[PDB]
DNA sequence: ATTATGACGCT
DNA sequence: AGCGTCATG
């Protein structure tokens, strides 16, 4: 009754670049521009391997983790831009230095949490109370949601795709309470604007486009944001919740594709998200621990507590390379090199990230794999970081893993590393 | 022979 | 601390 929650309570969006790597390299090279094209790592191969695809080459199958001669197969116009590559390895700066500019821009609307290289939570609850107050009263026109679909909308008593969204937010506008400063569905909706407003200025200022969702929490953003990709934007209201999730795969939703969620769905005998809601908040708790249990029952009905939060930059600064197969370092000569080729990528993106932002990183984390472990880690030990020289970091790096050397032989390294992991954490102001 | 990251939970 | 899970450009 009154007293149920209904987590309505904030304004959080998510705004996520379309084939984001794609879109960088587009932006460089104009003769990829709306064309069928995908971004590569190496070449030798398979043609290397695909991790970004244009919305023109998603259309043939392309996709992320194909290797660029299957790619070819289905789309044979698909045109490829390489990553960088430095020290002997695929180097990202391009991507990174490409998401700092989107993440400015984003910062001058609300306060960002950085989710990845390319997408944000924003909490727009306290310029959705601003624009509200600035609007006194004065309902929203549909003029000002030119990308906007909601989610649920049309429905009751045209064939074209920009018609029905259209008629979805007529309706939707139709049935807004302009009057009630506290409408959640009011809320969101000046949240929409907002965040139209954000990705005018993200496209007008870099050349990137995004989509965009815009909910009462972060699960329900990051969903709404897939609904409708690419350049578009979804406002999944908390009432649109029964019937969206009464057919939704308990995967499509964060931190349930993996494991867990394959357990929720063998355990309970379930398929979609929405049955969840026939169990109680013990019951769930039972089978997946008092946490998950919890967020599951909140969760299922579109109730979600997690804070964005404040934090635009990342909070590990990493380099890694695999060496798979034949190419396995199988020599101390040949661990030392790779060591060291890291450590002079990872000492160049620190000294950049000390003056940029006025931190310095003070653990260092070295991770490798060796040959034969199913594990994506076969372990991990961590070592002072006090000074950015490479040539220090990669000798405190072999120390630390000097012992996993099986072989006899000091010359020798086995069993080879497929693997090496260098990662800066546990920053300080400076 | 996917690869290169990066966040966060568990114990 | 070291390991596992989830994401997925
Ligand atoms: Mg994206
Ligand atoms: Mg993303
Ligand atoms: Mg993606």
């Amino acid at each position: 009754g009154p007293h149920m929650a209904t987590g309505q309570d904030r304004v959080v969006a998510l705004v996520d670049m379309d084939c984001f790597f794609v879109q960088v390299e587009q932006r460089q090279n104009p003769h990829l521009r709306n064309k069928p094209c995908a971004v590569v790592q190496y070449k030798s191969w398979k043609g290397g391997g695909i991790i970004a695809v244009s919305y023109e080459a998603r259309a043939f199958g392309v996709t992320r983790s194909m290797w660029a001669d299957d790619a070819k197969k289905l789309c044979p116009d698909l045109l490829l831009a390489q990553v960088r590559e430095s020290r002997g390895k695929a180097n990202l700066t391009k991507y990174r230095e490409a998401s700092v500019e989107v993440m400015e821009i984003m910062s001058r609307f609300a306060v960002i949490e950085r989710a990845s290289i390319d997408e944000a939570y924003v909490d727009l609850t306290s310029a959705v109370q601003e624009r509200l107050q600035k609007l006194q009263g004065q309902p929203i026109s549909a003029d000002l949601l030119p990308s906007t679909y909601i989610e649920g909308l049309p429905q009751g008593p045209t064939v074209q795709k920009e018609g029905m969204r259209k008629q979805g937010l007529f309706q939707w506008l139709d049935s807004l309470q302009i009057d009630n400063l506290t409408s959640p569905d009011l809320q969101l909706t000046v949240g929409a604007v907002i965040v139209e407003e954000m990705r005018a200025a993200i496209e007008r200022e870099t050349g990137f486009q995004c989509s965009a969702g815009i909910s009462h929490n972060k699960v329900l953003a990051k969903l709404a944001c897939g609904l409708n990709k690419p350049n578009r934007q979804t406002l999944v209201s908390h009432g649109s919740v029964p019937q969206l999730f009464s057919q939704m795969p308990i995967r499509k939703i964060r931190s349930l594709g993996g494991k867990l969620g394959a357990s929720v769905i063998e355990i309970l005998g379930i398929e979609y998200m929405g049955e969840l809601t026939q169990f109680t908040e013990s019951q769930l708790q039972s089978h997946f621990g008092e946490k998950n249990g919890s967020w599951l029952y909140a969760m299922c009905r579109g109730i979600e507590h997690d804070p964005v939060k404040p934090r635009q930059l990342p909070k590990t600064i990493g380099c890694s390379k695999n060496f798979p197969g034949k190419t396995a370092l199988a020599t101390r000569e040949q661990v030392q090199w790779w060591l060291l080729q890291l450590a002079q990528e990872l000492e160049e993106r620190l000294t950049k990230d000390r003056n940029d932002n006025d931190r310095v990183a003070t653990q260092l984390v070295v991770s490798i794999r060796v040959q034969g472990d199913k594990r994506l880690s076969s372990l991990r030990r961590c070592c002072a970081l006090t000074r950015y020289d490479a040539h220090k970091m990669s000798h405190d790096a072999f120390t630390v893993i000097k012992n996993c050397n099986t072989s006899g032989i000091q010359t020798e390294w086995s069993p080879p590393l497929t693997m090496l992991f260098l990662c800066a954490t546990k920053f300080s102001a400076s």
